[PDB]
């Protein structure tokens, strides 16, 4: 036998790849001889910002390949050697590549809108070779990871609007957001949003949606009856194609009368229109006045009512509220709160503490321990 | 293993073929695969003993008694397995004999209404009540069934129509009706609350004295029981006073076991001093909201008896007597009276108070008194 | 030698014959020469010991007294050979009085039911439960059978009126019974489930299980790619129970790339076990009330899906377990735990508070520690 030092290898490469994201490295090459396998052992070093090295992999394998697959964003070195059966190993060589990545969005901003949300972000410096890739979510994904996966992918801006029927009020979404450009993709960053939740701010959104429609440009906006007095209590169901050539419906009762030079109407029109996506319902109902009633044993008072903007609801169980305003009713308001925080009382008893930053009283009486860290000012004393 | 509980029994008393029977209706906790019930029905001797009548082992979740005279019964149901394993026991106390006369009776007034509710000598859970309404003293009651107005049939009836007004003292006569028949009847005395407005009370008194009100309600035609009526239409007229009167509704009535049954939806504009007024009045027993996308069929708004359920709402300011969050122990709730009532409350900020009743303090810094400290045990 | 004791010794109380008696029944254990069963049945007297009653030699597994009094007893069986060596003695011991009526009774509320389910301190295997419905808590007790509807006897109840919606207190008067007797009476109180989102998927329940849900939804008329009907159809027609089902409705359904989009309300009144019920369906992706008031085009409540948006609006109670002002930091809260949140809280009025934490407080007037003063600084 010769116990013969394995002479190190020559055409050495590396393939950098990001096949699940992730990047990892494919390590190829050629060798003439082998005995008894002649073994090819391997690790892997990043350089670190000050030029000392964290060990990253080491790698005993057979054949002239192998890959590395967890990868982090690294100036990276990658040494092979070569050992024999009994165990003295080749003279080593390395290879060195990088997988230079943009730098993160540091810092999102996050308006909300009426069903809708606006992401702007903005990078801790200025890049004009970036851009931004969103991925939209309602539930915050466990790790950053299998964004790639379980995030709807919106698209790709300078910024991004998320409207629909679904983002819903009051359900906070996360925008998950990574910067992408000509050398690579970033790390995702996350962040939060909402919709405005303003309860007026709204209803002019609706209005706008209704009116834009076979029921707004059908119930009203409807320009008959063009003689003093009268009374085209009307009412039919038409069906047909239109301009984006897909069907569309509507079926409604429209009365309508004209005294004393003016007009008036009143619309039970239910309907399901096309949408850009799909088909969009709706039962709209304009009238002077809205109730209805349980007729059990003779009684006709109106469950609820509403007629120009105010609605009269006998007791509700809400799932959840959300008001900036609440009174008791009169002019002195029992209970109060207000748009600016103001919780107005009478007598307001606490099973539980109050951590008030401060305090503003006449006549106190504690039963047990009343500590006192700061400085402590008194008149008459006797206890 | 022995199958669960009988769940759901009932005690009950039909007459629908000819003669009496009276059945019963048991539904299973969990269902054990090859459940059998036995059932117990028994009678009552002059000396209050127990008789059995009809014992039925069945695999069935209902069954019937037919040719069953009069006199008072008791039913039992339990659970046997293949094993022969008989569970615990459930058992009710019915009757097949009544029509008591009404001992007491009850009066609420209210705007343009006032509620007639019985009190019997002795309780019976097998009885409804037929009410007749009378503006004048009726003294013979020959005629209290023939020369009056024909109320209803129910429970607890209130009277609320268009003949009713403040001001007048209205009577009421009512009686007991069931599958057995009808008693002597009774009389009271009563007055509406001529206008209290509550907040709807208002909405339901313009309802009331209006087209749609006379038309779905007050309206009593096809009066056979156990049979009903439809009817889509759209009646325009023009009014005494010279003016047109549209209106559409979609009504729907029907009578059983004595009762008037209807509901529907109308929509109009009468005339006003000011002209038109243009409405939407549903009367019904649950109104119901639902939205379809994806295939969803969760309502969002559901109004039965006078009250709302709704998932998540969104408003521009709440105006209420009174607020809680649920609970036998609400976790908070504000009192019509002022009083809040909380598990904690942390204030960013000064709290201007009158008083205190504070079994701890633990004041952080500076406390200014002006007036005189009383402190036990002092340390300093 | 020595025959063994009898073993599994049972017995069982009644007096529906017409006076007290026990059945005393056992398992025979192996013997020589013929068995014969000693039974010596003793009552516990006032000195804590028992006074000997009756003592009876039999030859059969099972026996009877007769003409017992009330008490706790004693019953020993021996078994006997021939030559009269009697065996080791069985003495089991059971109970009799007026039995003690549930220390308590528990309430689950559900979603339009309570479930209303008793216990004893020390339990007796063999009283059943007689439960008592009621709206109005009564002055007395001894009335409660005269003034209550009876619920009947069981273990628990499940407890269900059809009129039941929740967040009411309603009062009960349950029993223990026996052979002895029906015990004193006892009372509680309970409401129903609170939750609304609950109701909602409750509601779905009964809607869905309607001519009404069969007709709108679950039928899925059209087929073919950009498929669109719209239809306005009623009928009032004999079902299966014998009874009229009456229902107008507006249905519209369209086909879009496949996927397949209803919509449409109605009004009905189908068929109960109780009486007819007359109740709304409106479906639609999108319901609005808006009003035509002088060139009026804005809603005040819109219900896009499991939301509602509206206006200024006008309650009377409300039971809402969150309500939040909205803002990512909101003026004010009550998340469900009974946490208020606030910036101001101008009780003019005693703050009745447990705690208080005021960094930097003024008082005006008496101060009245009943506990540790403790100050780092003092000026006075």
């Amino acid at each position: 036998v010769n116990g013969v030092t394995p002479p190190a290898v020559q055409h050495l490469t590396a393939e950098v790849t990001a096949d699940s994201g992730e990047y990892q490295v494919l390590a190829r090459w050629d060798t003439p001889k082998v005995v008894k396998g002649v073994s090819f052992l391997l690790r892997l070093t990043v350089t670190a910002d000050d030029g000392s090295e964290r060990l990253v992999s080491t790698a005993r394998t057979t054949e002239t390949t192998y890959r590395f697959t967890q990868l982090a964003l690294g100036n990276y070195r990658l040494t092979v050697r070569a050992v024999n059966a009994w165990g003295q190993q080749g003279d080593p060589a390395s290879v060195s590549f990088r997988i230079a990545a943009p730098a993160a969005p540091s810092r999102i901003e996050l308006t909300p809108g009426y069903f809708q949300i606006t992401a702007t972000p903005h990078l801790a410096v200025y890049d004009p070779t970036v851009q931004f890739e969103f991925w939209f979510s309602e539930k915050q994904i466990a790790d950053i990871r299998q964004v790639e996966t379980s995030t709807r992918y919106l698209g790709t801006a300078l910024y991004w609007i998320a409207a629909s029927i679904n983002i819903k009020p009051g359900h906070d979404y996360y925008f998950y957001i990574r910067s992408v450009n000509t050398v690579g993709k970033s790390a995702f960053v996350e962040a939060v949003g909402r919709a405005s939740d303003d309860a007026e701010g709204y209803l002019d959104f609706f209005k706008g949606k209704i009116t834009e429609s076979h029921l707004g440009k059908e119930l009203l906006e409807k320009v008959e009856l063009t003689e003093d007095n009268a009374s085209r209590l009307e009412e039919f169901s038409k069906e047909w194609k239109d301009a984006s050539d897909k069907w569309n419906a509507m079926w409604a009762v429209k009365i309508e009368q004209t005294k004393d030079g003016k007009h008036y109407v009143a619309g039970i029109g239910l309907s399901m229109e096309d949408t850009e996506e799909g088909k969009l319902s709706q039962f709209l109902v304009a009238a002077n006045r809205i109730a209805f009633i349980d007729p059990a044993n003779g009684n006709e008072t109106p469950m609820f009512v509403a007629q120009g903007n105010q609605i009269f609801m006998n007791d509700v169980f809400l799932k959840r509220l959300t008001a900036p305003t609440i009174t008791s009713g009169g002019n002195p308001p029992a209970f109060s709160l207000t748009p600016d925080g103001k919780l107005t009382a009478k007598n307001a008893d606490i099973s539980g503490s109050v951590n008030a930053n401060s305090g503003t009283l006449s006549n106190v009486t504690i039963a047990e321990n009343c500590t006192i860290n700061g400085t402590l000012r008194a008149e008459k004393i006797v206890g």
